[PDB]
């Protein structure tokens, strides 16, 4: 046809705003999908976006035409501070350069090796101590979990972990939680459409920018310190490595290795490597309390395979199919980044029967793939069986795409999975979960859903076993 995917007729500037509920972007788009198809065009304010719903559409584009869909789209709130710099929100040469270096440097500091595994085990140990410190009292787990998670990636980029009593550390975690919630509210999704006006208007978006600026200032501060103490022969962390590469590229006019890309890339890892996993853990514990039978089987498998003495190690996952199914189901049900991070066609593209002009933005609806009724029998329920065969053995699914897929997929996936398995397992090994209310009354529906899926606030107690 040579034409863009079908979709509701947009109005000047506001686009399809009148046919969308900013507080429920996902449901609005899915409803529109019922009449236009799994592949349609939507106008988020002036942003023309091609929406991909369901496993087939998403995989066909991001994997089968991986290079064509390898461009990075926008996320207005984050672009406020990033401005196209850094590894995540960058495109072309800058993205290729920063991503290759980041993956390599991450591996140099233990990611994927025994080095980081030991780091996660030790930090898991610190979480256990902290949980024991609550004396079984009812608590908000939120920051107990984010502190532990953040310390893993923090060890890599800053060279050392934060003290759990570090007030400034708590401030930063609050900033990350704040930005994740904002981008998932009605105002945050409205911002994605009308940032051209809103970035200049009073409102919640301004407070959001301040949280981001607070994070950037902290990073800039850390970089400055490392600069005034850098050992070119012995890098201490991710920042040092980049600083070294920068020195080596000082004679290259068009190098991508300069201060701003260092600050933004480090900020990317600090935020991206913290809040995502933290959120998953938080939702996970809530779901396990909502389903005692699942916790029971988890404990059964842990006691048998690992016991009550030694610390869980990453290799234990191979001998624990149920736990593997449980973590997968948590990520599937959790649907933490419901619409992924926007992609964009790098050149004129022919997708299925449509035409996508170069630069077109793309919304891979990851949540629609994680609940694709063709891949999971009861997508709306939380059931580990979704990842298990009759034999109780772990069964993979092509529809398991919480980290997205393709050329700009999450390269933090390996670390994330090691953290999820080690933290979930070490916690369940040591504690029994006690909810504030009867299971049947626990609400596992999300508090907010926009850029991310945010679970409702809750308290709980960790009872030693
Ligand atoms: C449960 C945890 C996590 C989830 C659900 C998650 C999810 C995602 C998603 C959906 C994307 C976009 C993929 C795409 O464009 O196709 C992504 C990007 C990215 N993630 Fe994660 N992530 C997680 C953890 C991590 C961790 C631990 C790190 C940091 C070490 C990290 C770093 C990144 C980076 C740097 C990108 C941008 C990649 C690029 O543009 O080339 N993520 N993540
Ligand atoms: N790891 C995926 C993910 C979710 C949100 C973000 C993020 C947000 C702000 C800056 N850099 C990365 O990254």
């Amino acid at each position: 046809k040579g034409k863009l995917p079908p979709g509701p007729t947009p109005l000047p500037f506001i686009g399809n705003y009148l046919q969308l509920n900013t507080e429920q972007m996902y449901n609005s788009l899915m409803k529109i999908s019922e009449r236009y198809g799994p592949v349609f065009t939507i106008h988020l304010g002036p942003r023309r976006v091609v929406v991909l719903c369901g496993h087939d559409a998403v995989r066909e584009a991001l994997v089968d035409q991986a290079e064509e869909f390898s461009g990075r789209g926008e996320q207005a709130t984050f672009d406020w501070v990033f401005k196209g710099y850094g590894v995540v929100f960058s495109n072309g040469e800058r993205a290729k350069q920063l991503r290759r270096f980041s993956i390599a440097t991450l591996r140099d500091f233990g990611v994927g090796k025994r080095g980081i595994e030991e780091r996660i085990q030790e930090e898991a140990g610190f979480l256990i101590d902290a949980l024991r410190g609550t004396g079984g009292a009812n608590i908000d787990p939120t920051f107990f979990l984010s502190r532990t998670v953040s310390n893993v990636i923090s060890s890599i980029v800053f060279g050392d972990r934060f003290d759990y009593k570090d007030k400034e550390f708590l401030s930063l975690l609050r900033m990350m939680l704040g930005i994740f919630q904002f981008t998932s509210t009605s105002t945050g999704q409205l911002y994605e459409m009308f940032s051209s006006v809103m970035k200049h208007l009073p409102g919640p978006q301004q407070q959001a920018f301040q949280l981001l600026q607070g994070l950037e200032d902290f990073i800039a501060k850390k970089v400055e310190h490392n600069q005034r103490t850098l050992d070119p022969n012995s890098p201490r962390d991710f920042i040092d490595s980049f600083l070294i590469r920068m020195q080596e590229e000082e004679k290259n006019p068009n190098t991508e290795f300069y201060l701003k890309n260092l600050v933004m890339t480090t900020l990317n890892l600090f935020i991206g490597g913290t809040e995502t996993v933290s959120t998953t853990l938080r939702y996970g514990f809530l779901l396990l309390m909502k389903h005692p039978e699942v916790e029971a089987k988890v404990h059964e498998e842990i006691d048998r395979v690992i016991g009550k003495n030694r610390q869980p190690k990453f290799e234990d996952r191979a001998k624990m199919p149920y736990m593997e199914a449980v973590i997968h189901e948590i990520q599937r049900f959790g649907d933490v980044i419901p619409m992924s991070l926007a992609r964009r066609v790098k050149k004129d593209t022919k997708f299925r029967d449509f035409f996508l002009p170069k630069g077109t933005e793309v919304y891979p609806m990851l949540g629609s793939v994680l609940r694709d009724p063709s891949f999971f029998s009861n997508p709306q329920d939380f059931n580990p069986q979704h990842f298990l065969n009759e034999k109780g053995q772990f069964k993979k699914s092509d529809a398991f795409v919480p980290f997205s897929i393709g050329k700009r997929n999450c390269f933090g996936e390996g670390l994330a999975r090691m953290e999820l398995f080690l933290f979930f397992t070490t916690v369940m090994q040591n504690f029994r979960l006690k909810s504030s209310q009867s299971p049947k009354d626990i609400d596992v529906s999300p508090k907010h859903v926009g850029f991310a899926t945010i679970p409702r606030n809750y308290t709980m107690s960790f009872l030693p076993r």
